[PDB]
């Protein structure tokens, strides 16, 4: 007949989906489908722990489309090839999708809408992840911005979306379809290992739309009230631990704003509201990226600013290798690159301790620490990734006068007790937190932990003086 198909990339759910919603309004028979893209998988930058929680989020996925009445349909291959050619063999009405913000996703969709429309065949590309499209929130003179602050007085005065309806009473497709498509399709989900992944570490918030509802309601149940200021100690689990789970879509994004919204009214304690408010924001800050990477894509090449595509970075693969491995010997560095490695996820405070230190402290070249991030974090977004790290150099949007971190300085502030360093660094349990906070430890005391591999005076004093001398020399 005329069935519709929805192609899901990084909406893995079946609530709350701007794509999926205004694809039910069109055809019950709906059926999804999630194409395995060799471009992705085995890309050298794809985390194991994001493989992991991915295909947790399908698995649920599969059983969703069954219980609504339809199914999941799997492809492994080139999308603008197999997406056309499934959809043409099963002389579909349309196909939907919910548009994506990066170079690679764009380029693809582009070309798969070009080749359906050759097919003779409708494609819907809609806004979903967003809370507000990129072409929504433009300045005075229609253009994006590259600076937080008015991007967020003009953000907040928007009036914000609800959830939309899940879809309900779908028609499934039948053998003779069925049989047309067959060469397409994979008989079944590949597992973690089929596929040649291995990942035991766990996860902020289990896999899949109904552990990512449930961690959305507890959260704002309680926790949310006290986020600030909570959510600076690494220590504290005082933040939601839903980044997975937005960067896949296991949750809507219409749906965390309503569930914060609703907590906020709900409360009647002023520093609760605060705390809401924050949380709110966090929100707009992922949105003010993900705009600038749509509206700057170049963004994703590395430095953005002209000062800093020249910048002389040393690049001691020694040093880097030292960053990974979490034998910087600056505790509160390697306490953050274990947590990252071993468990696929690095509190924020730490995210930026340890950027810092990479791009100030070892002066390496920051991608090398993006891509070490995108090939471990379990949320390794580009949006999010790239804005944190050109953050450490104030090398692309919202730039700040220049500044370095110093370890112990970050350390006593959000890790006062040495709790988090301790915990990620059991074999140094034993030392005192005044020690590990300002990073000098006595060798007998010391173990096996190593000894600091740069001395951050010396090169504080190093990477200012490479700044000013470019400085100048432009
Ligand atoms: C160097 C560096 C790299 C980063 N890498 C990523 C990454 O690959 N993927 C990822 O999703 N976030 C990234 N962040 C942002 C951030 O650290 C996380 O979103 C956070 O640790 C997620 O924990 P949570 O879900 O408990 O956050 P919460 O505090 O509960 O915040 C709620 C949601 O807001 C969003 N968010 C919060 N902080 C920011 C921010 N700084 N920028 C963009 N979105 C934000 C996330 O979607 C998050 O789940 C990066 C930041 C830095 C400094």
């Amino acid at each position: 007949a005329a069935p519709i198909l929805f192609w899901h990339r990084r909406d893995l759910r079946l609530s709350d989906n701007i794509g999926l919603a205004a694809a039910r309004a069109q055809s019950a028979q709906l059926i999804g489908l999630f194409c395995l893209d060799p471009q992705i998988l085995q890309s050298a930058d794809m985390a194991p722990a994001r493989v992991a929680y991915l295909q947790g989020c399908l698995q649920e996925l599969q059983q969703r489309y069954q219980q609504a009445g339809s199914r999941l349909l799997l492809l492994q291959g080139d999308p603008q090839h197999l997406i056309p050619q499934l959809a043409q063999q099963l002389q579909a009405e349309a196909v939907y999708w919910n548009q994506d913000i990066e170079p690679y996703g764009r380029d693809r969709d582009g070309q798969v809408a070009a080749a359906l429309k050759t097919a003779g065949i409708r494609a819907v590309q809609l806004w979903d992840q967003l809370l507000h499209s990129p072409d929504q929130i433009l300045s005075g003179s229609g253009n994006p911005y590259s600076v937080y602050g008015p991007f967020w007085k003009n953000w907040q005065a928007q009036p914000k979306p609800t959830p939309v309806a899940t879809p309900t009473e779908l028609v499934d497709l039948s053998p003779e379809q069925l049989t047309a498509i067959a060469p397409l399709l994979l008989s079944e989900l590949p597992t973690l290992k089929q596929l040649g992944f291995d990942w035991d570490g766990g996860f902020p918030v289990e896999p899949g739309e109904t552990a990512a509802i449930a961690r959305l309601q507890e959260f704002c149940d309680r926790a949310i009230a006290d986020y600030d200021p909570q959510r600076n100690f690494p220590a504290e689990a005082g933040t939601s631990g839903l980044s997975p789970a937005l960067k896949f879509g296991a949750i809507g994004i219409r749906q965390a704003w309503q569930a914060a919204s609703a907590a906020h009214a709900l409360s009647r304690s002023d520093e609760a509201r605060n705390s809401i408010r924050v949380w709110q924001q966090e929100l707009a800050w992922r949105e003010f990226y993900q705009h600038a990477l749509y509206h700057f894509p170049s963004l994703a090449d590395g430095p953005y600013r002209s000062l800093w595509q020249q910048f002389p970075w040393e690049n001691r693969e020694a040093l880097f290798t030292a960053w990974t491995q979490a034998q910087t010997g600056y505790p509160i560095v390697d306490a953050a690159m274990r947590q990252l490695t071993e468990t696929g996820w690095m509190h924020n405070r730490c995210r930026m301790i340890v950027a810092s230190f990479l791009t100030k402290d070892l002066i390496i070249d920051w991608r090398r620490g993006e891509q070490f991030f995108m090939q471990h974090l379990v949320d390794g977004d580009l949006a999010a990734n790239n804005g944190g790290w050109q953050w450490s150099a104030s090398s692309g949007m919202d730039p700040k006068p220049l500044r370095i971190f110093n370890p112990a300085s970050q350390a006593k502030k959000f890790d006062a007790t040495a709790t988090y360093i301790k915990r990620w660094l059991p074999e140094l349990r034993h030392v005192h937190p005044k020690d590990l906070i300002s990073g000098e430890i006595t060798p007998i005391e010391r173990r096996g932990y190593p000894a600091p591999i740069v001395n951050h005076n010396l090169r504080q004093k190093q990477f200012k003086a490479l700044y000013n001398q470019l400085k100048a020399a432009i």
